RNA sequence: GUUCGCGAAGUAACCCUUCGUGGACAUUUGGUCAAUUUGAAACAAUACAGAGAUGAUCAGCAGUUCCCCUGCAUAAGGAUGAACCGUUUUACAAAGAGAUUUA
């Protein structure tokens, strides 16, 4: 397959033209947005990946799996702070979803950082959430 | 250049001519733009094919697109105008069983 810069180049251009055709006709079909982001990571170019996710949110934000994978896409490259700000935008966009709060917790427990998880459960309780929040706190 | 006025000289007899001087009349055009190759019409010819739903031969309407063309057109046509017809793994768990390691 690939030889040098120039071949890699053509191999990219072709893919991007193809996909974004297929996204051009379906704004929806989230899976497509995901896969295209995934390819974008495998090219070791993040900036584009960030965007591609963001666009994918501007279409639909209620679709959590995209939130999640746009987290893990930030973590698996071992860049955290992005995966924090993203979390503030996440739970703030959707407080009623547990999966976001729990995932942001685990992100702060595997980092051992407590001060957070204290103030964190302080919020996630302050909204009078439900039985499982208190129980887990 | 005109006209009014003054002064001078000459003609003169308050004028005709010349000179000097004062005043009045008249007042800012045009460029988004330089003169064929290097700041962009689009075709044609040649070659190759030779029309979507089917097992086959065809009528068509649409639908989406950061594609348009002809048309005065919010009419209607342009192969049903064309493109589409492909690639695809994670909100992730529960229970049972054997094996490995260990407080
Ligand atoms: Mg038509
Ligand atoms: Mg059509």
């Amino acid at each position: 397959d690939i030889l040098d810069l120039e071949e890699l180049r053509e191999y990219q251009r072709r893919k991007r033209t193809e996909y974004e055709g297929y996204l051009k006709r379906n704004r929806l079909d989230m899976g497509q947005w995901i896969r295209y982001a995934q390819f974008e990571i495998e090219q070791h170019d993040m900036r584009r990946a960030r965007s591609i996710f963001e666009r994918a949110l501007l279409v639909d934000s209620s679709f959590i799996p995209l939130w999640i994978r746009y987290i893990d896409a930030e973590l698996k490259v071992k860049c955290i702070n992005h995966a924090r700000n993203l979390m503030n935008r996440a739970i703030s966009t959707l407080p009623r979803v547990d999966k976001l709060w729990y995932k942001y917790l685990i992100v702060e427990e595997s980092l051992n950082n407590v001060e957070i998880v204290r103030s964190l459960y302080t919020k996630w309780c302050s909204l009078e959430p439900g039985v499982n929040a208190w129980n887990s706190f």
